[PDB]
């Protein structure tokens, strides 16, 4: 028993936050109110990796001091996943001192594992994407202007020749217990392909790997290596090493951090069940991450689950080349938890998805608006609910005891879609449940059988509402807001709404009183052809 921990990873503060970073954090933000909505200790946590060489350049091309610069930027940040309306707990910055005591502390750990030796790093190497390549992964290319360079084949990126004198990890010696790691967890990294990847890299064999670099190459915006100012430590084990901190930090209401605490165990996170992250920055936290863990002593996480990158109209996404797609605008246009929606449902992890406003609409009216939406809009008019309560239910048909059979079934399979992860597999489980509840309401023809039969009618309303609500739970992190307002219709008591309890059929009395119905109101509203 612990406190569930799911991350999205600290984003490169280089540039101004987008459609990349928001749609990782989403995923988390999903997975931590899934939790949540069980009734668990929760604790989510995305946030910012400010140092390095490549966001110091990035300060040095707009011409501004980084200290400066990331804070601009962090802020940004902040503001879009205000914006977002996410429920993240704490947002994180490298740039932060209790982060450092920790980077730090992890340091010296690796060092008196006897794991870390001072060496040379001679190779090829990509700032943008701050990773070390061999020779066999970078090509030949274009200079971010004309002349012929070297790029890398992983990220299309320029690579420069690095030649300096670096602290080494013995990334070599823990091969073998990766593999059993690997193995011994099966579920370990999700979706199971990106598992077949990682277990076919580690096992062709492993360098070392620099984990310090020449002060100088960075421009002094890293953490400095422990008894060595002349290095600083590799950005990437700075950034890692977030996860650790943020599952060490005390937090106030107000949402700043307000104490590092001294283990681990004294707030029960680490180590994290879920690391959200995307295909690209697969080895980190799947190879060396997990080598960092195991030299220090510290336990492994549960679960890796790595998402691909989006597009739009078929064409990938550039502010300058014709085709952007602003979150924070589409959200303001087709709704908020419909945005969260289509980014949820249209592609799994396995995909490289494709938004479209076409597909967008299809979507919602199919879907939420005419799914979902007539689904809540006829179990609550005052023409079939005529009493606007909750019935106490008749005796049940085996085609009511068919579809109760599903909304029975529904919590258990969901919760093993959002457990692997895999959240549109849940929406895809959920829907199909709704679509069943349609079809028995259809087939019903309540609109008649309120003068027909009256005690038939009150064992179909009571199905159709509870059929509703179970759903809605289940999709409540899904769509947070609009689930509420669902609920409220519903008139489901608050205490209802949350709860491994109220995964359970039949959880809301009869006698209920509905919510008061404003005439005005739609739960989803459909948009042109
Ligand atoms: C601690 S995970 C770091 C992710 C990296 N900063 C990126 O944006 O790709």
């Amino acid at each position: 028993e612990k406190v569930f921990f799911v991350t999205s990873p600290i984003y490169y503060v280089n540039a101004a936050p987008h459609i990349g970073h928001v749609y990782s954090t989403l995923i988390t933000d999903v997975i931590g109110r899934y939790h949540r909505v069980k009734g668990e200790r929760v604790f989510a946590l995305t946030g910012t990796d400010e140092h390095g060489q490549k966001v110091a350049e990035a300060a040095k091309q707009k011409q501004v001091s980084p200290y400066d610069f990331t804070t601009a930027v962090a802020g940004e940040f902040k503001k879009c996943f205000e914006q977002m309306d996410y429920s993240i707990d704490y947002f994180i910055r490298t740039t932060n001192e209790q982060h450092k005591a920790v980077v730090k502390e992890l340091w010296t750990k690796l060092e008196q594992k006897g794991d870390i030796y001072l060496g040379r790093y001679e190779g090829w190497y990509s700032i943008s994407d701050e990773s070390f390549l061999t020779p066999q992964n970078i090509t030949d290319g274009v200079d971010k202007d004309g002349n012929p360079c070297k790029v890398s084949l992983e990220s299309g990126h320029v690579v420069t020749w690095v030649s300096e004198e670096n602290y080494m990890f013995r990334l070599s010696a823990f091969r073998e217990r990766l593999l059993e790691w690997y193995h011994a967890n099966p579920g370990c990294i999700v979706p199971e392909f990106r598992r077949r990847e990682v277990i076919r890299a580690v096992e062709k064999g492993l360098p070392d790997l620099s984990v310090s670099r020449a002060r100088a190459t960075l421009h002094n915006w890293a953490i400095p290596v422990p008894g060595n100012p002349d290095h600083c430590v590799y950005v990437w084990l700075d950034a890692l090493t977030n996860y650790l901190t943020g599952s060490r930090l005390r937090v106030d209401e107000s949402g700043k951090e307000v104490s590092l605490v001294d283990d681990f165990n004294e707030l029960e996170r680490f180590p994290a069940d879920v690391h959200v992250i995307g295909k690209d920055i697969l080895k980190f936290h799947a190879i060396y991450w997990p080598a960092f863990l195991l030299s220090a002593g510290l336990p492994l996480p549960k679960k890796i689950v790595a998402h691909g990158w989006w597009t739009k109209d078929r064409k990938k996404i550039s502010k300058s080349l014709g085709n952007v797609f602003d979150p924070v605008e589409k959200a303001e246009e087709f709704g908020y938890d419909a945005l969260k929606y289509f980014l949820l449902r249209e592609s799994g992890f396995s995909d490289d998805g494709d938004y479209s406003d076409k597909n967008m609409i299809a979507r919602l009216n199919g879907e939420l608006a005419d799914t979902l939406g007539n689904l809540v809009m006829r179990c609550t008019s005052a023409k079939i609910n005529v009493n606007g309560e909750w019935p106490s239910p008749a005796a049940y048909t085996e085609e009511d005891e068919s579809l109760i059979q599903l909304i029975k079934d529904l919590p258990g399979t969901a919760d093993h879609y959002y457990l692997i992860p895999d959240i549109q597999k849940a929406i895809i489980a959920v829907f199909d449940v709704l679509r069943a509840i349609n079809a028995y309401v259809t087939d019903m023809a309540p609109w008649k059988l309120v003068k027909t039969d009256p005690e038939r009618l009150r064992t179909v309303l009571y199905i159709t509402l509870e059929g509703v609500r179970v759903t809605t739970l289940l999709l409540s992190p899904i769509l947070p807001r609009k689930s509420v307002v669902i609920f409220d219709m519903l008139g489901v008591p608050e205490v209802h709404r949350k709860g491994i309890e109220n995964f359970e059929f039949g959880a809301v009395p009869p006698g209920t009183r509905l919510g008061p119905a404003v005439e005005g109101e739609v739960l989803f509203s459909k948009r042109s052809t």
